[PDB]
């Protein structure tokens, strides 16, 4: 099982984040730690730029399922995990229903100890009075789970999820998600049977952190 053993303890995690919506720039970054074994992992974000043009929510996705908890008997379909330390490609485009979509390419791969995920993200067609741009979401999450499949095809694997996000109103925002991954060193990984994560999520701030910003928990665990 090679890359299991470089998630057997605490790892520590650097998230980087370069966007632009509809023309508006902004940066993230990321520090926090991941425990594989129980599948989770405690990060803080801070827009580097200022003020997030975009819903924090609405990022969560797109902010290293190798942190997963697979159970013993699904150890073998831990695809993110085979492909450490060289890492892997996660591509998605997230459809946001009746108004723009976000298309994202990040780097999941070891720097040293630290682990490592570097995304580009670009929107387009988003509506300047809609539930993105005009911050209408409300600041928690309620989506779990994402059936996880194989793409032979590309030897990695691919996903189609929706995320709801919550509105003041009562309604959701949808969020159709497209995935896929792929192996970025020319090594062997593991191509999954069909199965699902399952994430519980919690988002918060901190008291006494001013700049814009995030604080996530996050339990992951595989089953199906």
């Amino acid at each position: 099982s090679k890359g299991e053993e470089l998630f057997t303890g605490v790892v520590p995690i650097l998230v980087e984040l370069d966007g632009d919506v509809n023309g508006h720039k902004f940066s993230v970054s990321g520090e926090g730690e991941g425990d594989a074994t129980y599948g989770k992992l405690t990060l803080k974000f801070i827009c580097t730029t200022g003020k997030l043009p975009v819903p924090w929510p609405t990022l969560v996705t797109t902010l290293v399922q190798c942190f997963s908890r697979y159970p013993d008997h699904m150890k073998q379909h831990d695809f993110f995990k085979s492909a450490m330390p060289e890492g892997y490609v996660q591509e998605r485009t997230i459809f946001f229903k009746d108004d723009g979509n976000y298309k994202t390419r990040a780097e999941v791969k070891f720097e040293g100890d630290t682990l490592v995920n570097r995304i580009e993200l670009k929107g387009i067609d988003f509506k300047e009075d809609g539930n993105i741009l005009g911050h209408k979401l409300e600041y928690n999450y309620i989506s779990h789970n994402v059936y996880i499949t194989a793409d032979k095809q590309k030897n990695g694997i691919k996903a189609n999820f929706k995320i709801r996000h919550n509105i003041e109103d009562g309604s959701v925002q949808l969020a159709d998600h497209y995935q896929q991954n792929t192996p970025i060193g020319d090594g062997p990984v593991l191509l999954p049977d069909n199965h699902y994560l399952s994430t519980q999520s919690a988002l918060s701030k901190d008291p006494n952190e001013k700049r814009d910003h995030m604080v996530l928990l996050e339990f992951v665990t595989a089953a199906g």
